[PDB]
């Protein structure tokens, strides 16, 4: 029985490796780790010389991976999402220098750019009459390994008292395990663009970009993703300048992105009742999120006091919490009426082009050539850009 060989040994192996390889506990402490006592960076090293490489390298490897994601059949770049990640946790755990932190945000602009990899290989594996039922429980599997990667990080720290440098060679025990998994993964006999079993790509792209709502929820996703990208990053190194007590038992850095992954799976929940029926006012629907997240950044660079640390997390889980209930609705605006080979050309350069303005506002804002300002000045930049981006599309909807 091969139907009964395929839930059991491969379906069941997809919801394994998609729940492992997101387990890596020390994720959501990297930022604590380098400017702790154990690495002992200065913040003015860190925000303005080691994270904004961070988003000059997913400029540089997020075509390559793209095309190389596609060309390889998907395995060897869920390898590689894997490999990398180690190289990331030895150049934590082995790199003493500025520029072996660099190379740390480098091969981590590669996990990053190859995210896409795992989900456009659930498409190009299955058959589309049970892919719903496969990708639906695949997804389940991500969701919950991202969950309890933060949650397995919160109780080593927090409940465990594991030492932060500990934390990350239990990392190194879940992010080896996963590279293993991502070899015994079913190559796909297909892909989307170049392995195909047999352009209109150019000549629909010239009928669905005449769109209301491809052309609108296109333009967020390209500055919005942008500004949701440059807090995420830096959000670490505020809570480390509000508290900066080194315990590794008072940081709750993996209870604030547990929290927003189940508020993450909330919203998004909620944005699927929404996603078709507030599409008529959805350019008013930015808006209202958009000023909502122009308040909890401007709120993560209002609190000072250490001892109100509790209500910037809780500032961050409804900032990502608000974000992710758009994204349901952007991801189906913008893929409505697009195929499948134009639906993954739209979206990845919708996301090389908000690459393109992370670059910008990294070099302007955050990086030492340009202003190089401090994480507390710097998130005042982008609560006066999402203010900017939000009386945007506020004066746009009611030209309506
Ligand atoms: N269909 C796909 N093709 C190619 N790559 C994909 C992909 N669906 C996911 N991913 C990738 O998995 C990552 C984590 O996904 P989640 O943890 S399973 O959920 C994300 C996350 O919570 C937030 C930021 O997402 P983001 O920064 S783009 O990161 C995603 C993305 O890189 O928005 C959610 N989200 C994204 N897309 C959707 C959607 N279509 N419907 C409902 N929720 C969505
Ligand atoms: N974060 C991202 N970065 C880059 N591209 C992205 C993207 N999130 C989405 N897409 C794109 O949007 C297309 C349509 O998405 P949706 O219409 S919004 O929903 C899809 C679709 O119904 C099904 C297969 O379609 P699929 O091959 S994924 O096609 C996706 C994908 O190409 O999987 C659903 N889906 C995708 N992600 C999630 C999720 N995180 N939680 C729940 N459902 C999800």
């Amino acid at each position: 029985d091969p139907e009964l060989r395929s839930w059991r040994h491969l379906v069941c192996y997809l919801c394994f490796y998609g729940f492992m390889a997101q387990i890596r506990p020390g994720e959501s402490f990297i930022t604590p780790y380098l400017l702790g006592p154990d690495k002992n960076f200065t913040r003015e090293q860190v925000t303005n010389e080691i994270t904004p490489v961070l988003s000059y390298s997913y400029l540089a490897v997020l075509v390559p991976v793209f095309l190389l994601t596609d060309y390889l059949r998907y395995t060897p770049v869920l390898l590689l999402q894997g490999l990398s990640f180690v190289s990331v946790w030895l150049l934590l755990l082995l790199g003493h220098s500025v520029a072996h932190m660099q190379l740390m945000e480098l091969f981590y602009s590669v996990t990053m750019a190859a995210r896409i990899a795992y989900s456009s290989y659930i498409f190009s594996l299955v058959r589309p009459a049970r892919y719903q039922r496969v990708a639906g429980y695949s997804r389940a599997a991500v969701l919950l390994g991202v969950f309890t990667s933060s949650v397995l990080g919160q109780l080593l720290v927090t409940v465990g008292r594991v030492s932060f440098s500990t934390l990350n060679y239990i990392s190194l025990a879940f992010l080896t395990f996963s590279v293993v998994l991502a070899l015994f993964l079913k190559r796909p006999k297909r892909s989307l663009f170049f392995n195909r079993d047999d352009a209109r790509m150019l000549r629909e792209l010239g009928d669905s970009l005449r769109r209301p709502q491809l052309r609108l929820w296109s333009l967020w996703w390209v500055f919005n993703s942008a500004g949701y990208y440059l807090v995420v990053y830096y959000v670490h190194i505020l809570w480390n300048e509000v508290d900066p007590t080194t315990n590794s038992a008072r940081v709750y850095n993996g209870a604030a992105d547990a929290a927003s992954t189940l508020l993450g799976a909330i919203t998004s929940f909620a944005a699927g009742f929404v996603k078709i029926r507030w599409a008529r006012w959805s350019k008013l629907l930015i808006a209202g999120v958009t000023a909502t997240q122009a308040g909890l950044v401007f709120l993560l660079a209002h609190t000072r006091h250490p001892s109100s640390i509790w209500l910037c997390y809780a500032a961050f889980v409804l900032f990502r919490g608000s974000y992710q209930f758009l994204v349901p609705i952007a991801t189906f605006q913008i893929a409505s009426s697009l195929s499948k080979e134009l639906c993954a050309l739209v979206f990845g350069v919708n996301t090389f082009f908000a690459t393109i303005v992370k670059t910008i506002i990294t070099f302007i804002v955050s990086d030492v050539r340009g202003l190089g300002l401090p994480v507390r000045k710097q998130f005042q930049l982008y609560s006066v850009y999402f203010l900017i981006l939000s009386i945007i599309y506020f004066l746009g909807a009611m030209l309506d």
